[PDB]
């Protein structure tokens, strides 16, 4: 009975900076030409989402935030073709529009209409479907998964499996497919090659999973923080290694380890020195190190390139380098089909109400990710 | 009647930094176990042998210096399979050994017998070949070409085409090669692209060639000396640009000009700054830029990694990754096929005995290429 009308129900809304989100009453507008509007069943709290609320990833607000989810389709606007009434979903932070320079491209997945780069806070058509009190509230990179109830274009969803487990599957909205992809699409790791993974969060295991998937025969983990390695090898990290345990730089212990350099090395942090760390530690020659992860501050980093002259590779993604809306469906098809567990990266489930509490426990660094239910 | 024994001949010492070369005679011990000894024909004067000159490319005086050559074997030592007496050859500064963890890997050619990063200045042994009023002088790079006579190890020489004009396939010994690889090889530039080369030289216009190979559509040449620019033309560069014209920094010209960036770009000049350019005017999402040309002085440079984060790839290499034993004959054979020509590449010829002219035209920026003869 919602179909074509507006829907009033609870969203979690950032009236400002450096505050908790407020549960709010909301009205969701219903979805014009090409929109989706989805009811949302699960969505995981991510870092970025946090860097909104310290305004170090500066998108406009008011918002209502969240960008990892599932859910189900509530109605479809006019000429929408990819979906339907009652489809299972996974809306897609990364659009793929299909016809850009970028989604034409073989390698390419970062599509030119993203909200990323210089984010709007809108829709592809420039409004926002979500009022409080009346006053407009922004949409985050085109998803807004914090409410129970959102509307987003075409371009940014995904059919998926009509039997997912909804809980587990929205990690596919991004911190998984961030890390499995950085490894088995971006780096192309290979047989019997030997990894290295620095930052040891979600992220991080999501990468290790996907270095074990490739082949890899030797998978070191890294961390400044012990507690974080028994589920790094629960994954298939083969060792792992602390930098405050030594009296070496850590490239210089991870060179002699790996008899000279790794193959593939991941920065999977977001401090400045690690990603220079993880690119000199790979084989001078022939080694590929991948920025996974970055600082929201957004600086600049000190490095010699004479790393890059005999031979190195230093590259990078989003998204895992996955095109997202041909991705996703067969990566949760790989998820039914056993191919690899979401458990292990599921620390804390709790009721969408206590979402301050969730982002409480990513910011004491207990969480590895907490999944917030409707 | 030269085989087994010592030969006196004439060769260019540089008995210390920031002089310029004496032409002494020169005793060249005969070739010991798995070494070869060359009659230099030609040799070309390379911008690395400068840096020999100024210090800035540190390895142990004195010295012959010299690095891309041809020449023919006079005589060879016990167990030496790859050449014989009288075979036409060129000399490798990154050797082939065949055997280390880089020369089996498929990609790598960054052979670890080399003596680039930490110099030795001597044959694989660790003694030298040459003697000047007894006192004992350093090889360079295991080559040492300003000699009417040099010795290098078997894994540091080439056969080639027993009907080659040395005078002009002696480029492939390192300019030539180090450009047309970086293009062809390390960058595999496609059909259709949208290159753009940093630095105008000799090498950097051996990289246009091999973008023009490759089968590019745009090749954009840019350089801040105007005289630079015929010359790429002719090669292959389908347009110019001095960033001194504009008002605008030459990526932001470069992005509009490429209408969002570029598919591949190259730096071949050697300050730190230029890298960042090339690296910034190529594709989001998925462009790939080139390190080739490094200044010597060896220092850091300051850079955003956001620019790899959207999908950038940054890579470099030696001899434009291409691994030398192998890729040399091919190379060769391929210019006595005509599918390139090296004419544009030779400005300025001179006799052995006017090194220290060569030097001159390569210090005020006239020559291209100046190729020493015997
Ligand atoms: C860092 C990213 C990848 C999230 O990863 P994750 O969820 O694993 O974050 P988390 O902090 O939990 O994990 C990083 C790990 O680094 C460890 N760490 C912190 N400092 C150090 C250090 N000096 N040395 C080693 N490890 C360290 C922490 O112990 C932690 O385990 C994310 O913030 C990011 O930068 N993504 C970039 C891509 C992007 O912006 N996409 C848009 C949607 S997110
Ligand atoms: C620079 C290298 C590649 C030699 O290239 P080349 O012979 O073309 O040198 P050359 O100076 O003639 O060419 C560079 C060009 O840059 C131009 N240039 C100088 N400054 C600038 C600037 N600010 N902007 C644009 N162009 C510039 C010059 O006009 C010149 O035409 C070489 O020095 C090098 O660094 N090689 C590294 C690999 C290596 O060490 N191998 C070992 C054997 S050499
Ligand atoms: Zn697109
Ligand atoms: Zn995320
Ligand atoms: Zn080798
Ligand atoms: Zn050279």
């Amino acid at each position: 009975s919602t179909a074509g009308k507006v829907i009033k129900c609870k969203a979690a809304v950032l009236w400002e900076e450096k505050k908790p989100f407020s549960i709010e009453e909301v009205e969701v507008a219903p979805p014009k030409a090409h929109e989706v509007r989805i009811k949302m069943v699960a969505t995981g709290i991510c870092r970025s989402d946090d860097h909104v609320v310290s305004g170090t990833l500066v998108t406009p607000l008011p918002v209502i935030a969240g960008h990892e989810a599932a859910g189900i389709v509530e109605s479809i606007g006019e000429g929408v073709t990819t979906v339907r009434p009652g489809d299972k979903v996974i809306p897609l932070f990364t659009p793929q529009c299909g016809k850009c320079r970028v989604c034409k491209h073989p390698e390419g997945n970062f599509c030119l209409k993203n909200d990323l780069s210089m984010p709007r806070g809108t829709m592809q058509d420039g409004t926002s479907r979500f009022t409080c009190r009346g006053k407009p509230i922004h949409h985050f990179l085109g998803t807004s998964t914090f409410s129970q109830y959102t509307v987003v274009d075409e371009i940014s969803v995904a059919k998926i499996d009509a039997a997912s487990p909804l809980e587990k599957v929205c990690l596919i909205g991004c911190g998984f497919s961030t890390g499995y992809g950085s490894a088995v699409k971006v780096a192309k790791v290979t047989q019997g090659s030997t990894c290295a993974v620095f930052g040891l969060g979600g992220v991080g295991l999501s990468v290790i999973m996907g270095c074990k998937a490739a082949g890899a025969a030797r998978i070191i983990g890294v961390d400044i923080n012990k507690d974080k390695f028994a589920k790094a090898k629960e994954v298939g990290a083969t060792e792992c290694v602390n930098p405050q345990d030594y009296k070496k730089p850590i490239q210089e212990v991870l060179t002699e380890m790996s008899n000279g350099g790794v193959d593939f090395s991941f920065n999977v942090i977001g401090r400045l020195d690690t990603m220079v760390t993880a690119l000199s530690c790979c084989q001078e020659a022939y080694g590929v190190s991948v920025i996974v992860g970055v600082p929201p501050d957004s600086q600049n980093l000190s490095m010699n390139p004479m790393l890059l002259l005999s031979g190195r590779t230093w590259k990078g993604a989003i998204f895992g380098g996955f095109k997202s809306k041909d991705s996703v469906p067969k990566l949760v098809a790989d998820f039914m089909a056993k191919k690899f567990a979401l458990d292990p990266l599921i620390t804390h489930v709790l009721p969408f109400e206590k979402i301050n509490e969730g982002f409480d426990l990513l910011r004491s660094g207990e969480s590895i990710r907490t999944i917030l239910t409707f």
